[PDB]
């Protein structure tokens, strides 16, 4: 059931980090789960610091919300920022101090592919407005895997490319007119990129949309609340049809409605 985003619900807090290491981070579920994982499996990465390698895995939602991890993976290379996603059994993440996206197969703890995003800025060139080295933001929607970034040629405007999930090849690329550093985060629903106006305000909005099918850009005014005043990560999960976010220690989710 695809459509245009028309409404975002109130943020629901699912878990609160207990240490400064989790002030910002990324938490994820797989919209295309593969054995031995399920739709309940959750991954959490606390991303403060300079050698981020621990990925907490939870077999069950109950464990994610109330307990300890069922497994901890130690990544073979440190990770950059909050942009990572899980898709069809692999964690896709950006190597620290690089423009390299890495496909890490979770069940075998193996790197399956690595790819430089051509021309992509990295390490504070085209972050979202809060900074945090958020130059490169992976995304999953109803059609698969994407990457959101910018380049010098695009003068910092958001660029998005569809990615082959097996080998990380770029399949198609679109250039918007939205300055990436002017928005708080972004995500893709049904092939339309949406941006968030502010990472601090209780009265933020979903403020722009770019439809990859038509090339048309629009301005929106859909209310979006940053309950804890510091959202570092905002992504869409196309299986649950919800936003997943990280806001000032808190792993939160938002219902949405499409029309
Ligand atoms: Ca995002
Ligand atoms: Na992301």
């Amino acid at each position: 059931g695809c459509g245009e985003l028309v409404w975002v619900g109130e943020p629901l807090t699912l878990r609160t980090a207990e240490t400064i290491t989790g002030k910002y981070g990324v938490w994820m579920r797989d919209p295309k789960p593969t054995y031995p994982y399920t739709q309940e499996t959750t991954w959490r990465i606390d991303t403060v610091g300079t050698d981020v390698r621990q990925v907490f895995e939870y077999d069950l939602i109950s464990q994610f919300m109330q307990g300890y991890p069922s497994k901890v993976h130690i990544l073979p290379r440190p990770l950059e920022s909050t942009g990572a996603v899980v898709y069809s059994g692999s964690l896709y993440f950006q190597g620290a101090e690089s423009r390299t996206v890495i496909r890490y197969e979770l069940n075998t703890e193996t790197v399956k592919a690595e790819k430089e995003i051509p021309g992509a800025g990295y390490h504070g060139q085209f972050p979202y407005s809060w900074g945090g080295y958020t130059d490169i933001d992976l995304a999953v929607d109803e059609a698969g895997l994407w990457v959101i970034y910018s380049t010098d040629e695009a003068k910092g405007a958001i660029v998005l490319s569809k990615l082959n999930p097996e080998n990380l090849e770029l399949e198609q690329t679109w250039e918007t007119n939205i300055r990436k550093q002017s928005v708080a985060n972004a995500f893709i629903i049904c092939g339309t990129l949406y941006t968030v106006s502010s990472y601090t305000s209780a009265d933020a909005t979903i403020n722009f949309a770019y439809d990859t099918g038509t090339g048309i850009s629009k301005t929106l005014t859909i209310p979006f609340k940053n309950r804890y005043k510091y959202s570092s990560m905002i992504d869409y999960n196309p299986l649950e049809k919800k936003l997943f976010a990280w806001d000032n220690l808190n792993m939160v989710t938002y219902d949405i409605k499409l029309s």
